[PDB]
């Protein structure tokens, strides 16, 4: 690698970070957006108020407001279902380490209860909240009502980083390593800047994802995160060993390797900051199937990556990784499901099965209405779309079971659905091939009528190749495709996977069986679970 390819391609630029004129050459057109017009404008310079007022069919017209809408307001968390709900825009939060309050939910209820018909909210794979239904010129009261309640939806999609993910169970299980809160909290609070906005972290060649881990049993997924932080001790020391560039994509999945570093347990947002000018400054800016970080891992190679992270650390100090870390390799995976006793004698917490992810207002309001009386008015989402509800005193628990709400957001739902994971697919996504979560609902019920099992299978469905439902990860993955049945009709299908693992003992899913129609998948599923996952026939 020769010294010209390490000059940084950035600059900044009157408080924001643009590429050099000399660094624009063979761009791909995203770049082309961000240097027409700097996204973070349209919050750090108020442009928001302006563009709302705007009739969306005027806004169509001309290209630079046209990507304003479809391109530029993903930096504030919004995205234009241009394709499929035309008008309407889906709004996503920072919600470090998954946690909300009552509060919070209330307040994103009333949101998408105005919406009617074309409002409603879904938990996320990175145990995220997205809300749906908002119409443009409401975006300027809906950012105020997020600060007034401690919300902020910055920086959530396009070239950003993205939730940081950490241990649902981050203060409460008498298991954990260490509590992950603190550290998530300072990543979303560095990576936002304090919820005003930071150029320096918003201008990537790619999104970003990362994670911090404080669970035996790895909940927070570290082999496919971008940076992942793995704790670990080091020389009578904690912090925590750096794993870099994992990702998927429709062209390429890879597990995050090792930067061979360690940093103290206070230097995790300057290694994250280091990690993310290094990005920034050299990564690739062309191919977009080419741009995520393990591109420039590869290019550089792990040891000149590194030494760019480690330059660009305080006092240039980047030791090497600890020989080992404190994640136990003798583990299995815990089923969070149910109630479990908190590491707090004579307190609780719950976790509640969301079918999907997928919640109306009334839902939120109900689950925000259980946090209050059970719990602290505390509600945690997690990566498989469902719900933890803390700090409840452990006598309330048998009243808690009697609650009607539970019929439907089961503390014990059958074992398939435990462990169900589905994207939001075509009902509102215009990448989508396929329906999901209805669709994965129906069979799965279907499948489960048919069988009984021990062995807690987990079964991803995802829409089409950018894998948002991370089918490589599960034991079961539905990839959506369009196929044939046997008069060659269109339907739709699945491409389906098999081999994904979790845990320590991680392993990436591949492609088993091309081109099953969606209508002849029951079959196929029950015979792989009673031949492959112990399953028995009812
Ligand atoms: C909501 C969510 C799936 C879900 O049902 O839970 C989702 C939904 C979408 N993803 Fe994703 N992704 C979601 C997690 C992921 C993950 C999983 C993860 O983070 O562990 C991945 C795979 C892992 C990774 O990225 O390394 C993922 C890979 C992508 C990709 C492919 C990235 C690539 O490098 O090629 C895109 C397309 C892109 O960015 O170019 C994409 C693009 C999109 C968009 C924003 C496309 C769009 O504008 O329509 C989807 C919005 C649909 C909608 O209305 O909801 N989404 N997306 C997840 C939101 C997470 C969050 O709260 O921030
Ligand atoms: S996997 Fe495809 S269909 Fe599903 S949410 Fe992501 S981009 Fe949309
Ligand atoms: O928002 N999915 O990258
Ligand atoms: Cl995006
Ligand atoms: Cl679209
Ligand atoms: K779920």
């Amino acid at each position: 690698v020769a010294a010209e390819r390490l000059e940084p391609r950035v600059e900044e630029k009157d408080g924001y970070w643009i590429l050099k004129e000399q660094f624009r050459k063979g761009i791909n057109p995203q770049e082309k957006v961000k240097i027409e017009k700097e996204p973070m404008k349209l919050f750090m310079e108020n442009g928001i108020e302006e563009l709302a007022k705007i009739p969306i069919e005027e806004i169509d017209q001309s290209k630079l407001t046209k990507d304003d809408i479809d391109v530029r307001l993903k930096w504030l968390g919004l995205f234009h279902r241009r394709k499929n709900q035309y008008g309407r825009f889906m709004m996503r939060l920072k919600l470090p380490n998954g946690v909300t309050t009552s509060a919070q939910t209330r307040y994103l209820a009333s949101v998408i209860r105005k919406y009617g018909k074309e409002g409603c909210a879904d938990i996320t794979t990175r145990q995220n909240w997205q809300i749906r239904g908002v119409v443009l010129p409401d975006v300027p009261e809906i950012l105020k009502g997020l600060a007034e309640v401690g919300l902020t939806s910055l920086q959530s999609g396009m070239d950003n980083v993205r939730n940081p993910v950490g241990n649902p169970l981050a203060g409460i299980d008498p298991e954990e390593i260490v509590d992950t809160r603190p550290y998530t909290n300072l990543l979303s609070q560095f990576i936002t800047g304090n919820s005003r906005g930071n150029p320096a972290v918003s201008n990537l060649p790619r999104k970003w994802n990362p994670c911090v881990v404080g669970s035996h049993d790895l909940y927070e997924h570290p082999h496919i995160n971008d940076l992942a932080y793995m704790p670990a001790t080091k020389d009578g020391r904690f912090g925590f060993n750096l794993l870099v560039g994992g990702f998927f994509s429709a062209k390429r999945c890879d597990e995050a390797i090792p930067l061979d570093a360690w940093v103290p347990a206070d230097d995790v947002v300057p290694v994250c900051r280091a990690i993310l000018e290094a990005f920034r400054d050299l990564g690739f800016r062309g191919n977009r199937q080419k741009c995520r970080m393990m591109w420039l891992i590869d290019e550089l190679g792990v040891e000149g990556f590194r030494a760019e992270v480690e330059k660009r650390m305080p006092q240039q100090q980047l030791e090497r990784a600890s020989p080992e870390d404190l994640v136990q390799k003798q583990w299995e995976r815990r089923d969070y499901l149910g109630v479990h006793p908190q590491k707090q004698e004579g307190y609780s917490f719950i976790g509640l099965h969301i079918p999907v992810g997928r919640v109306q207002a009334d839902d939120m309001d109900e689950l925000a209405r259980l946090a209050d009386e059970y719990g602290s008015g505390e509600i945690r989402l997690t990566v498989e779309q469902n719900i933890i509800i803390p700090n409840i005193e452990t006598s309330k628990i048998e009243a808690l079971l009697k609650e009607p709400v539970l019929s439907t957001f089961s503390p014990d739902p059958p074992i398939l659905m435990k462990g169900l994971v589905a994207c939001t697919g075509n009902q509102f996504c215009g990448q989508a091939i396929i329906e999901t979560k209805a669709r994965s609902l129906k069979i799965t019920e279907e499948v489960q009528r048919q069988v009984s099992l021990t062995k807690p299978v987990r079964m991803h469905w995802t829409g089409c190749p950018n894998t948002c439902a991370q089918v490589q990860v599960a034991d079961i993955g539905f990839m959506g495709c369009l196929t044939r049945d046997k008069n060659g009709k269109t339907v739709e299908g699945a491409d389906v996977f098999l081999g994904g693992r979790i845990g320590s003992d991680s392993h990436l899913g591949e492609v088993y069986k091309k081109a099953v129609p969606c209508d002849d998948l029951v079959p196929l599923v029950v015979d792989l679970l009673v031949n492959n996952f112990g399953a028995v026939p009812r």
